[PDB]
Protein backbone atom coordinates (compact mmCIF):
# COMPACT_ATOMS: atom_id res chain seq x y z
CA UNK A 1 0.00 0.00 0.00
CA UNK A 2 1.05 3.58 -0.57
CA UNK A 3 -0.39 7.10 -0.55
CA UNK A 4 -1.61 6.83 -4.10
CA UNK A 5 -3.39 3.58 -3.62
CA UNK A 6 -4.77 4.79 -0.33
CA UNK A 7 -6.24 7.97 -1.70
CA UNK A 8 -7.54 6.18 -4.75
CA UNK A 9 -9.55 4.02 -2.40
CA UNK A 10 -10.87 6.97 -0.41
CA UNK A 11 -11.72 9.23 -3.31
CA UNK A 12 -12.67 6.84 -6.07
CA UNK A 13 -12.32 7.69 -9.81
CA UNK A 14 -14.88 9.60 -11.89
CA UNK A 15 -14.38 10.79 -15.44
CA UNK A 16 -17.28 13.21 -15.59
CA UNK A 17 -17.80 16.29 -13.42
CA UNK A 18 -19.50 15.34 -10.18
CA UNK A 19 -20.44 16.78 -6.81
CA UNK A 20 -18.42 15.87 -3.76
CA UNK A 21 -19.74 15.06 -0.24
CA UNK A 22 -19.95 18.81 0.40
CA UNK A 23 -21.78 19.47 -2.92
CA UNK A 24 -18.73 20.93 -4.78
CA UNK A 25 -17.94 20.28 -8.37
CA UNK A 26 -15.18 17.74 -8.68
CA UNK A 27 -13.68 15.34 -11.23
CA UNK A 28 -11.11 12.52 -11.41
CA UNK A 29 -9.64 11.34 -8.19
CA UNK A 30 -11.00 13.86 -5.78
CA UNK A 31 -9.77 16.94 -7.70
CA UNK A 32 -11.91 19.88 -6.50
CA UNK A 33 -12.67 22.21 -9.35
CA UNK A 34 -14.57 25.04 -7.67
CA UNK A 35 -16.73 25.81 -4.66
CA UNK A 36 -18.94 27.83 -6.93
CA UNK A 37 -22.51 26.71 -7.55
CA UNK A 38 -22.16 27.10 -11.33
CA UNK A 39 -21.45 24.17 -13.63
CA UNK A 40 -20.03 26.52 -16.19
CA UNK A 41 -17.60 27.93 -13.73
CA UNK A 42 -16.64 24.26 -13.17
CA UNK A 43 -16.35 23.49 -16.83
CA UNK A 44 -14.21 26.56 -17.25
CA UNK A 45 -11.91 25.49 -14.36
CA UNK A 46 -11.70 22.01 -15.83
CA UNK A 47 -10.56 23.15 -19.32
CA UNK A 48 -8.01 25.40 -17.80
CA UNK A 49 -6.71 22.55 -15.62
CA UNK A 50 -6.49 20.11 -18.58
CA UNK A 51 -5.43 22.45 -21.31
CA UNK A 52 -8.26 21.69 -23.67
CA UNK A 53 -11.93 21.90 -24.40
CA UNK A 54 -13.25 18.96 -22.42
CA UNK A 55 -16.95 19.44 -22.15
CA UNK A 56 -16.79 18.11 -18.54
CA UNK A 57 -15.31 14.78 -19.44
CA UNK A 58 -11.73 13.62 -19.12
CA UNK A 59 -9.72 10.56 -19.75
CA UNK A 60 -8.17 8.22 -17.23
CA UNK A 61 -4.71 9.41 -18.09
CA UNK A 62 -5.81 13.03 -17.54
CA UNK A 63 -7.39 12.05 -14.13
CA UNK A 64 -4.16 10.46 -13.07
CA UNK A 65 -2.14 13.45 -14.10
CA UNK A 66 -4.30 15.74 -11.93
CA UNK A 67 -3.89 13.15 -9.17
CA UNK A 68 -0.10 13.21 -9.34
CA UNK A 69 -0.09 16.94 -9.27
CA UNK A 70 -2.47 17.03 -6.30
CA UNK A 71 -0.46 14.59 -4.19
CA UNK A 72 2.77 16.45 -4.90
CA UNK A 73 1.15 19.73 -3.94
CA UNK A 74 -0.19 18.24 -0.75
CA UNK A 75 3.26 17.04 0.30
CA UNK A 76 4.79 20.36 -0.70
CA UNK A 77 2.16 22.26 1.16
CA UNK A 78 2.81 20.24 4.31
CA UNK A 79 6.58 20.91 4.10
CA UNK A 80 6.15 24.62 3.79
CA UNK A 81 3.64 24.79 6.64
CA UNK A 82 5.02 25.71 10.05
CA UNK A 83 2.22 23.93 11.85
CA UNK A 84 2.34 20.85 9.73
CA UNK A 85 5.96 20.32 8.98
CA UNK A 86 7.01 19.47 12.44
CA UNK A 87 4.35 16.81 12.84
CA UNK A 88 5.11 15.25 9.53
CA UNK A 89 8.79 15.13 10.28
CA UNK A 90 8.17 13.36 13.48
CA UNK A 91 6.13 10.53 12.01
CA UNK A 92 6.91 7.10 10.48
CA UNK A 93 6.16 6.44 6.80
CA UNK A 94 2.71 4.99 7.28
CA UNK A 95 1.45 7.79 9.52
CA UNK A 96 2.84 10.44 7.15
CA UNK A 97 0.50 8.92 4.57
CA UNK A 98 -2.37 9.50 6.94
CA UNK A 99 -1.47 13.14 7.30
CA UNK A 100 -1.12 13.61 3.53
CA UNK A 101 -4.60 12.10 3.12
CA UNK A 102 -6.14 14.59 5.51
CA UNK A 103 -4.37 17.48 3.73
CA UNK A 104 -5.52 16.19 0.38
CA UNK A 105 -9.10 16.17 1.61
CA UNK A 106 -9.36 19.35 3.69
CA UNK A 107 -6.47 21.50 2.65
CA UNK A 108 -3.53 22.66 4.63
CA UNK A 109 -5.53 25.19 6.52
CA UNK A 110 -8.11 22.72 7.59
CA UNK A 111 -5.51 20.35 8.93
CA UNK A 112 -3.38 23.07 10.51
CA UNK A 113 -6.47 23.72 12.70
CA UNK A 114 -6.19 20.32 14.39
CA UNK A 115 -3.74 21.93 16.78
CA UNK A 116 -4.32 19.61 19.65
CA UNK A 117 -4.30 16.36 17.63
CA UNK A 118 -1.07 17.45 15.93
CA UNK A 119 0.57 17.90 19.27
CA UNK A 120 -0.53 14.53 20.41
CA UNK A 121 0.67 12.99 17.26
CA UNK A 122 4.09 14.55 17.71
CA UNK A 123 4.16 13.18 21.23
CA UNK A 124 3.31 9.76 19.91
CA UNK A 125 0.20 9.37 22.08
CA UNK A 126 -1.65 7.28 19.50
CA UNK A 127 -4.81 6.44 21.39
CA UNK A 128 -5.27 9.93 22.71
CA UNK A 129 -4.76 11.47 19.33
CA UNK A 130 -7.32 9.09 17.80
CA UNK A 131 -9.95 10.12 20.32
CA UNK A 132 -9.24 13.84 19.71
CA UNK A 133 -9.31 13.45 15.93
CA UNK A 134 -12.79 11.92 16.23
CA UNK A 135 -14.20 15.07 17.84
CA UNK A 136 -14.50 17.03 14.60
CA UNK A 137 -16.91 17.95 11.92
CA UNK A 138 -14.58 15.91 9.71
CA UNK A 139 -15.40 12.70 11.60
CA UNK A 140 -19.10 13.44 11.82
CA UNK A 141 -19.47 14.25 8.10
CA UNK A 142 -17.31 11.46 6.59
CA UNK A 143 -17.13 8.93 9.35
CA UNK A 144 -16.06 5.89 7.35
CA UNK A 145 -13.10 7.51 5.73
CA UNK A 146 -12.22 9.38 8.89
CA UNK A 147 -12.24 6.04 10.74
CA UNK A 148 -9.80 4.63 8.23
CA UNK A 149 -7.40 7.53 8.55
CA UNK A 150 -7.69 7.49 12.36
CA UNK A 151 -6.96 3.78 12.54
CA UNK A 152 -3.89 4.43 10.41
CA UNK A 153 -2.67 7.05 12.87
CA UNK A 154 -3.49 4.81 15.81
CA UNK A 155 -1.83 1.64 14.60
CA UNK A 156 0.80 2.76 12.17
CA UNK A 157 -0.32 -0.04 9.78
CA UNK A 158 -2.45 -0.24 6.62
CA UNK A 159 -4.92 -2.61 8.15
CA UNK A 160 -7.91 -0.34 7.58
CA UNK A 161 -7.24 -0.40 3.89
CA UNK A 162 -6.55 -4.10 3.51
CL1 LIG B 1 -4.90 22.42 -11.32
CL1 LIG C 1 -17.14 8.36 4.74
Amino acid sequence: MNIFEMLRIDEGLRLKIYKDTEGYYTIGIGHLLTKSPSLNAAKSELDKAIGRNTNGVITKDEAEKLFNQDVDAAVRGILRNAKLKPAYDSLDAVRRAALINMVFQMGETGVAGFTNSLRMLQQKRWDEAAVNLAKSRWYNQTPNRAKRVITTFRTGTWDAYK
